[PDB]
């Protein structure tokens, strides 16, 4: 199954510059949403989350096709919530109907990272809008309620190593689970991307409880918390190397969460020799916008 990337027509870098903006502007005024964390974190979920249906053995999922829009996957329980970043990106493709879904739901991840003050991470445009047919089942997403032999096993199918799994989980220093909607609470209030997800793995005093859900998860008195697959990073004596690694540089997480993160959003696409180079966008305050 082959996804060439095909940009959109007659379009070029100073196009999704405009379409950048205008997420990014939007996530400056929206800034009420979920207790004043605003729409950032639920982005890069959203961007994760359509990429992450991808199954290398017969390249079906993957953000390629959009497939999110339609009624099966937007309505998986793995992606409950995330209705309302798709609601945010709604006014985004109104202005910009040319932008296909897949596209735009990627760069939503890149811009909210990028705004978060995370790193520059390269985004290639030409995904191309597929029919209803071609989306994957519910079902691909992972659980939290794991250890670490399940995470590891679950991201080859993604054609992660462990150090890319380590560095994508980094994005759980970001935003909070929800009761409502994966059956998991807490996690504060953040919206800056930094390596801290690794210092409080490392550093906090965690103690594993049961939620209100009947789920347990680890919890600090400093008002953290750790899904049991985020506290298994430090179960594992492989995931714990790599986690002081980043806890102790944090240069090399944002090269290598960039790297991974540019990854997991372009598998399943084949980009033509002649395709445009990855665009690296510009924030808001690079512009003095
Ligand atoms: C083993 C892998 C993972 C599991 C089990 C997992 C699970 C979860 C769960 C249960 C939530 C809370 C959802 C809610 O209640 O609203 C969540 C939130 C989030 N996840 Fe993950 N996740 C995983 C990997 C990732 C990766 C790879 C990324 C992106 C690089 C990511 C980014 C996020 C973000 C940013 C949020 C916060 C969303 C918000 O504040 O609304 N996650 N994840
Ligand atoms: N804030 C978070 C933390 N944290 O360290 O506060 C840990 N795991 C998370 C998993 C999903 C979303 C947010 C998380």
């Amino acid at each position: 199954l082959v996804h060439v990337a095909s940009v959109e027509k007659g379009r070029s870098y100073e196009d999704f510059q405009k379409v950048y903006n205008a997420i990014a502007l939007k996530l400056r005024e929206d800034d009420e949403y979920d207790n004043y964390i605003g729409y950032g974190p639920v982005l890069v979920r959203l961007a994760w989350h359509i990429s992450g249906t991808w199954d290398k053995h017969d390249n079906t999922g993957g953000s390629y096709g959009g497939t999110y829009r339609f009624k099966k996957e937007f309505n998986d329980p793995s992606n409950a919530g995330l209705q309302n970043g798709f609601k945010f990106l709604e006014p985004i493709h109104k202005e910009f109907p040319w932008i296909s879904s897949g596209d735009l739901f990627s760069l939503g991840g890149v811009t909210a990272v990028q705004e978060m003050q995370g790193p520059k991470i390269p985004w290639r445009c030409g995904r191309v809008d597929t029919p209803e047919d071609t989306t994957p089942d519910n079902g691909r997403l992972p659980d939290a309620d794991k250890d670490a032999g399940y995470v590891r096993t679950f991201f080859q199918r993604l054609n992660m190593n462990d150090r890319e799994v380590v560095a994508l989980m980094g994005a759980h220093a970001l935003g909070k689970t929800h009761l409502k909607n994966s059956g998991y609470e807490g996690g504060g209030a953040n919206n800056v991307f930094t390596n801290e997800f690794y210092l409080n793995l490392l550093n906090e005093d965690w103690k594993l409880e049961k939620n209100d859900a009947n789920n347990e998860q680890w919890d600090s008195k400093s008002g953290y918390m750790m899904l049991p697959t985020d506290y298994s990073l430090i179960q594992d004596p492989k995931y714990l190397s790599i986690v002081k690694e980043y806890a102790n540089d944090q240069d090399k997480f944002f090269k290598d969460f960039s790297k991974a993160f540019e990854k997991l959003l372009e598998n399943g696409i084949t980009f033509p020799k002649d395709a445009p180079s990855p665009f690296i966008f510009k924030t808001l305050e690079e512009q003095g916008l």
